[PDB]
Order: C-alpha cells, then structure tokens, then sequence
C-alpha cells in the first residue's frame, strides 16, 4: 500500500506587527496550534538573517544511518566531512538514487519513498546526517554578539532579534541552540521533549526538511499504539532510551486514531513544537537547522 499524507498543520504568515516578539506570538496562536502539535511561522519577506556559521572552519563527522535497522532485527560505523563536502556527497546520493536533479525530485515522492525503505527488508539504503552538534563548540547560524566574531551594522538588527534562537529564554523556573545537518532520507524518530518543553527550529536554508506531528492530547494513545507494536525488548525500556528507536509510520498512528499533521519546512521557516506534542519527521536533502528548547 502507498503512503498518505496526513493532513497540513497550521501555517501562519504574520504582519511586521505581529512578528513582534515570539512569545507573545505563539501565546495567541496557541488555540489552534496545541490542537494539531505542531505549525509553522514564516517570517515577513524581508526578514532575511544572514548565515554567521563559519564555513572556512565547519568540520563534522556525520553518524550512519539506516533505514530499515528495526526491520532488520524482525558493521557500518565514517570520515571527517566539511559543510561543503557534505553538501557535494548529499547531493550526488539524492541525484543518484532517484535519477533527476536534485532540486527535481518532488517532495511527496521522497515522502513515499522513505517510508517504503523504513519497512523494507529487500533493500538497505545507509544515510549520513550531523547531529548533537552545539552551537557552543561549532558556533550559531545567526549572528550573535559573542566575543570571538564581528558583525556587521546590517546583521545588528538579527544578533538583537527575538527570534534569534539565541535570544530564546531557556530558564525554568524553580543550555544553547543545537545544530543539524541533514541530508536526503535523514530522519528522526517519534520524541517529546524534556520537562515537556517547547522546541522552536530554524532552517536556515536547504531543501526541506518534512515534519510530523501529534497534539498533546492524544501523548497516551501514541505511546499505547507504540507500546503494543513495539518489540517485546524494547518496550520495557525507559522512554528517554525507547524514544532512540520508535519509529513508525504515521499511517499506523492514524489507523488507530493518533491524529497526525504534517509539514515541508523550508528555508526560512520556523517550526514550533507544544509541550508534550510527540513529533518526527526526516530530510528532503542537503539542508542546515538550527534549534532549541524554550519555556513559557
Ligand atoms: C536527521 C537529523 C539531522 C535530525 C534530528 C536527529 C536524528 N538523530 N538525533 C539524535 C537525538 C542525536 C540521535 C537527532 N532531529 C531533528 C529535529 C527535532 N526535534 C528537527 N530536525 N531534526 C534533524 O534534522
Ligand atoms: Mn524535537
């Protein structure tokens, strides 16, 4: 059977006004958006804040990834990368797999077909993607005042910004934005975050990165469903280690009535998950984002 495409979460296209400071932004849209678990926010057009990652510098060793890895119970360790060389090996595996440009390749066909290898045990597709990489040792994509770079007076207005990840409040009442880079088929498993945190993503350019999403409300039927599919050596594990290895079709959520939306976040967007909104999603190619938790 063929993948379907859950249904759309909210996109929101606010008014310089309304752009004014995310917080407050996201308190309003908050009656729409902890129904569905996750939405987007694209910025106004002009609103363009220049990539700071030092690329001259940017060297990363991706981990293996392989698609069909819990199917394959029911050695594949890799070199050093830059950000363009990455870029160059992403490219040629997408262009190569399905024969066109990359840029070519719709993203609803890239959704089918990941998903046909997760469950496939005729074919191992191996991927590679730059993750737990902090923006403490490897430096933010936005600009910041940070006393090892200079900003230009046309990047001051994005170093300020609320919606500069590093300005987010991190703070619980009673930590730095992380870096991934992505390349084609990618992917990341079904999470929630800790203390049941917000999470705000930024992609800063790239092809798109697909997102999948479940309201809070429904947190207990997921982990029910996940629970009764799940191998019998895994679902007793804690969920901080389980949720290494629950992935699962969002088709299979559906069937046992888990509403699931879905997004394409691409470059320039932000993608906002609600506390307790389980999500997972994987990568359309080449593509570098940038995230972090934050508190209301
Ligand atoms: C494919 C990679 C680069 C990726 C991952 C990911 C994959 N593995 N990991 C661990 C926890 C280190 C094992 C993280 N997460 C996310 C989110 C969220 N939330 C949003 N985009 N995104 C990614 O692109
Ligand atoms: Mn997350």
């Amino acid at each position: 059977a063929e993948f379907v495409p859950p249904p759309e979460c909210p996109v929101f296209e606010p008014s310089w006004e309304e752009f004014t400071d995310p917080l407050s932004f996201i308190g309003r849209i908050r009656p729409l958006a902890e129904k569905t678990g996750i939405c987007k926010i694209r910025p106004p057009k002009d609103w363009q804040p220049p990539f700071a990652c030092e690329v001259k510098s940017f060297r990363f060793t991706p981990r293996v990834q392989r698609l069909n890895e819990l199917e394959a119970m029911t050695f594949e360790q890799v070199r050093e990368y830059t950000l363009q060389s990455f870029g160059e090996m992403a490219d040629n595996f997408k262009s190569d797999y399905f024969n066109m440009p990359v840029h070519m390749v719709p993203t609803e066909l890239v959704e089918k077909e990941f998903w046909r290898l997760v469950s496939s045990i005729e074919e191992d597709v191996i991927v590679e993607y730059g993750a737990d990489i902090s923006s403490k040792d490897f430096g933010s994509g936005f600009p910041v005042k940070d006393g090892r770079r200079k900003i230009l007076p046309e990047e001051e207005e994005y170093a300020l910004s609320g919606w500069n990840l590093n300005n987010m409040p991190v703070l619980e009442q009673s930590k730095v934005p992380w870096l991934y880079v992505g390349m084609c088929f990618s992917s990341f498993c079904w999470h929630i975050e800790d203390h049941w945190s917000y999470s705000i993503n930024y992609l800063h350019w790239g092809e798109p990165k697909t997102w999948y999403g479940v309201p809070s409300h429904a947190a207990e039927q997921l982990e029910e469903v996940m629970r009764e599919l799940a191998p019998e050596l895994f679902e007793s594990q804690p969920d901080l280690l389980h949720q290494l290895v629950t992935i699962m079709n969002p088709n299979v959520l559906m069937e046992h009535g888990v509403p699931v939306y879905r997004t394409n976040q691409c470059a320039g967007e932000f993608v906002v998950t609600f506390p307790r909104a389980y999500h997972s999603g994987f990568n359309q190619g080449y593509n570098f984002a940038e995230a972090v938790n934050f508190c209301t």
